[PDB]
């Protein structure tokens, strides 16, 4: 039972739910790997177990498990799988799911909010073109002008016999990243594979910095297909400063909507290639990572330039003044465009609330320290002087390989 | 099987094999990672201790296998099979503080770890002749403000003797004053230690920078007082390059940071008293010391002043203030012509220290939690850097406050 102490308050806790922890993380006694970004690499008894276990935990949380529907439910999915080799969950069990993958996210910061989430059932989605139509829906609800609303899309899940459902790309929102002459890119570095399985499928390249990639959706066993999102359903927000005026010259964009669509879904057992969720942004994510990693934007030593910092020496802070200033950037032009933001600060303060809550509720929270405390301040917020158990619950999202 | 490490930044990939002779076991396990907490934690065991330092040491001169190499572990063996224990010779006592100085996951300074001076101190006989070592370390060490990294290495644990103990856990601390509301004047890190200097005869003041006396513990005896030469104790006042009001505030810190109450290992040899001392990389002293809520906490003060909109978090004032305190503390520092380092050189450093280490050694235990400094973490290179983080020995280690 680890013990664990908040060191700006003096505060003891005791994790009781990591004891419950079921599929092994990648650390050992000899040695811990909680820094790699992807552990490990990336008879249906196997299922029954699975199935069971997602079951007790529903009928408890519905506050009274034992004989009831939760005996009925227990030998309607063992007959299924008997009869199928999969099973079915019913609409409500996908919802707490869903809601419960969520709540289990380690390196989710946002989870505050986990109860408060729309499923959109799309289990009956036979075609690509019925793909683009549910996540054209989802990107509308989700979005609502601005007033971000959480939701995930839940496509069919893995059937032994053939077919999975895949969207290709990491987002649904993604700007192009163009190889240029130099071996240097146009756009966004981390998205230079997408763009060009984009173009080597049909795509016409597009001029500049931000250009909205198109969805690669693939439905079973056909290869997939190329669809263009209609700009009036993609909401940006340009970058402007609230008295850096020279700020929006530099013609900085972000889009509204944060909506991952490459990690399975996993609920008793059952495989979902295809889940795209989407909530709303930290603004230390767009600000610090997006903008202001190496590998990334990497418009730092633009913006430093343009405040007259002196960039010829470290100890003159330029690339933390910078820094601060495209948050705030970030921070400003969200609230002007009315588009949901948090900043880092109210988003770890509301962290630990969530821990307190999950430590009466539950008996503790998975938590991932390097992933929880934000990018920039870290020691100004108080999840930097929190310690934290991170082990992997389940229901889940994990990483998947991808589909090349 | 050895764990594959990537860097983010660059696309690199590398393999820690030296991850597979991690000598102690740490406190995560597959059903869950430990690695963010604080403090995790006969005759034959210290003898194969003792046989891989050896080892150790004849590898770093290029003579294993060496007639030399095999006289010393034969030698070794003879001694700790007559008396239970073995003492270190000189040379090896060099290489082992070196080593364990090498091994800190935890520790940005390591590019270093080669450059150390070592003074022994293992013929110390009472509380008085450690407090005179010390000060000559903390002369050696300030050296007027262009610092050297050192540490004098008191006599080894040894059966039938109690050990060498130094309180305090820093050669240079401020007195925390707990006061009747709750509150603290000075530094509320400090306030155990201050209460036990008071009771030890200790006049105490009401300043917030009050430098506080050595407890020094010889075996077996009461720890005592000493006072330190007030010209021992190098401080820099902190003022800000364009902001002139921040002189008023009345800060202050110190030149050396030496920390005084860790246990050193080597080759199964356990030192209690072995203080060693640096330099100070700025975000400790402007975010950890000066801004943690718990510690001297005046990033309010210094925002308010700065005329921020301290009524929203989204205005970044926090941020904003704790960048300014940060300038300001390497100003202050150059000013006073002390040695510092900020967190994109101590960072970039490191990074070229891992090269250094994956090419020497195939890896290198870094503890990532404390490498990412505690400000502006991924505009730095080891933000992007996975590592790997596990207990070689010689080592550093805490160990229970001895009252
Ligand atoms: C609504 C506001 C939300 C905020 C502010 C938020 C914030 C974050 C942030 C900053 C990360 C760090 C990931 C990275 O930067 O690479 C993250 C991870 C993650 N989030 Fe949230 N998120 C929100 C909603 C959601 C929702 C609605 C879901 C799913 C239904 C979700 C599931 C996840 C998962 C699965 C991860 C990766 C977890 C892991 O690898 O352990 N989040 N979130
Ligand atoms: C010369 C410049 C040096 C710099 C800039 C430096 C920097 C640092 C910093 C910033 C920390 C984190 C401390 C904290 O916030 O708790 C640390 C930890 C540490 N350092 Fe260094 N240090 C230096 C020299 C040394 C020396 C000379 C030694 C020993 C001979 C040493 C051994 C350690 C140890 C044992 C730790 C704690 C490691 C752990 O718990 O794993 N350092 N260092
Ligand atoms: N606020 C968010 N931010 C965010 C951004 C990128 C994310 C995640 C979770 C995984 N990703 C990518 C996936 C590829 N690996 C790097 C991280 C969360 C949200 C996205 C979706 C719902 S909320
Ligand atoms: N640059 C430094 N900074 C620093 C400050 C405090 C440190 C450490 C390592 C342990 N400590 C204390 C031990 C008690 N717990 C708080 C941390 C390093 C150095 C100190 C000595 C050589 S370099
Ligand atoms: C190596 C390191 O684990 C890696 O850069 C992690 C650290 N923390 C992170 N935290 C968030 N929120 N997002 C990330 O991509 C990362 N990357
Ligand atoms: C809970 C958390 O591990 C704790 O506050 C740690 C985090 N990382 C740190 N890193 C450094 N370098 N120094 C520290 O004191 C801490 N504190
Ligand atoms: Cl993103
Ligand atoms: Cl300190
Ligand atoms: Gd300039
Ligand atoms: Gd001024
Ligand atoms: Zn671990």
């Amino acid at each position: 039972f680890p013990r664990v102490k908040n060191w700006e308050v003096g505060s003891i806790t005791y994790d009781t739910l990591s004891a419950q922890a079921q599929q092994d993380g990648p650390c050992t006694p000899r040695r811990c790997l909680g820094s790699l970004v992807f552990p490990r690499k990336l008879a249906p008894e196997q299922l029954l177990s699975q199935a069971r276990d997602f079951i007790n935990q529903y009928y408890s949380s519905i506050k009274r498990s034992g004989s009831q529907a939760h005996e009925q439910r227990l030998q309607e999915v063992e007959a299924e799988v008997a009869a199928t080799g999969t099973y079915q969950l019913r609409e409500s069990e996908l919802v707490f799911g869903a809601k419960q993958a969520w709540r289990n996210a380690p390196r989710c910061v946002g989870r505050i909010q986990w109860g408060k989430l729309q499923v959109f059932d799309a289990r009956d989605c036979r075609s690509a073109q019925e793909m683009f139509t549910y996540i054209c829906n989802h990107i509308k609800y989700a979005t609502n002008r601005g007033n971000l609303r959480s939701a995930i899309t839940v496509f069919p899940q893995r059937c032994p016999g053939r077919g999975d459902f895949r969207i290709w790309n990491s987002q649904l929102v993604r700007y192009a990243g163009y190889r240029q002459q130099d071996g240097s890119v146009r756009g966004d570095p981390a998205n230079v594979e997408i763009t060009e399985l984009c173009i080597q499928h049909g795509w016409t390249p597009g001029n500049g910095r931000f250009d909205v990639l198109p969805l690669l959706l693939q439905a079973p066993d056909e290869p997939p297909e190329l669809f263009l999102l209609p700009p009036e359903l993609v909401l940006e927000v340009p970058l402007e400063h609230p008295t850096l005026e020279w700020f929006a010259a530099l013609g900085l964009r972000w889009y509204a909507l944060p909506a991952v669509s490459n990690m399975l879904l996993e609920i008793g057992g059952l495989e979902f290639p295809a889940a795209p969720f989407s909530g709303w942004y930290m603004s230390t994510e767009i600000g610090t990572r997006n903008l202001c990693d190496p590998h990334r934007y990497n418009i730092l030593e633009d913006v430093a330039v343009c405040m007259d910092l002196d960039t010829r020496t470290t100890s003159s802070l330029w690339k933390d003044k910078a820094a601060v200033e495209i948050n705030v950037a970030v921070l400003h032009s969200y609230q002007l465009a009315k588009v949901t933001i948090v900043d880092h600060h109210a988003a770890t303060a509301s962290f630990m609330k969530h821990l307190e809550n999950e430590q009466k509720a539950r008996g503790g929270c998975p938590a991932d320290w390097a992933w929880i405390v934000p990018p920039i301040s870290g020691s100004l917020t108080p999840v930097f002087h929190q310690e934290m158990v991170n082990y992997f619950l389940s229901p889940a999202f994990r990483y998947q390989p991808d589909p090349w």
